[PDB]
């Protein structure tokens, strides 16, 4: 009832990337490595990368799903608020209540667990364009951490799994988020508070 977040790099190497965006007040997504957590916008572009040593297998997926951070709400669902579930803000994929959306990919997948009813959004693993290392995927978070009646404050993670074809787990890694209307001074505020403890 509660998924695994421990970060296990698997027989392909696998962990995630980010880019260095800074904290100017305009910044629509920046990443706290100190933090290792990913400070964005309502609905903006996120950059994530990911990283192998090795390649996987064709059929190899790559799933993204949220959990609240906090122990007293990991079983609850993360979803969407009462407001931006019925904001006809759809993609025509994206169910509009699913807080993560993969932008730009007709191949993304996404799933209501029929047992813990909890929300992903996976897609198939293609290599790196040529002259490019890694592999990046945009996501999307379509509700502030503040919603009343859905975030409401609490603090999530976004879990990222590695999957062969069948679902089974090849890898794992994670991050905190927080969709916010000022990343890069909300950023700038909690890693100038973890140097002051
Ligand atoms: O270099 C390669 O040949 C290569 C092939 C693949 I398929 C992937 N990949 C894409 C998503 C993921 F989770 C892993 C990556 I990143 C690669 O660097
Ligand atoms: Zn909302």
């Amino acid at each position: 009832s509660v998924p695994s977040q421990k970060t296990y790099q698997g027989s392909y190497g696998f962990r995630l990337g980010f880019l260095h965006s800074g904290t100017a007040k305009s910044v629509t997504c920046t990443y706290s490595p100190a933090l290792n957590k990913l400070f964005c916008q309502l609905a903006k572009t996120c950059p994530v990368q990911l990283w192998v040593d090795s390649t996987p297998p064709p059929g190899t997926r790559v799933r993204a799903m949220a959990i609240y951070k906090q122990s007293q709400h990991m079983t609850e669902v993360v979803r969407r608020c009462p407001h931006h579930e019925r904001c006809s803000d759809s993609d025509g994929l994206a169910p509009p209540q699913h807080l993560i959306r993969v932008e730009g990919n007709l191949r993304a997948e996404y799933l209501d667990d029929r047992n813990t009813f909890r929300h992903s959004v996976v897609v198939p693993c293609e290599p790196p364009e040529v002259g490019s290392d890694c592999t990046t995927i945009h996501y999307n978070y379509m509700c502030y951490s503040s919603c009343m009646g859905g975030m409401n404050r609490r603090p999530i993670l976004t879990i990222i799994t590695l999957e062969d074809s069948s679902g089974n787990l090849l890898g794992r890694d994670s991050f905190e988020v927080r969709v916010c209307a000022c990343p890069g001074r909300d950023r700038r505020t909690e890693e100038e508070n973890l140097r002051k403890k």
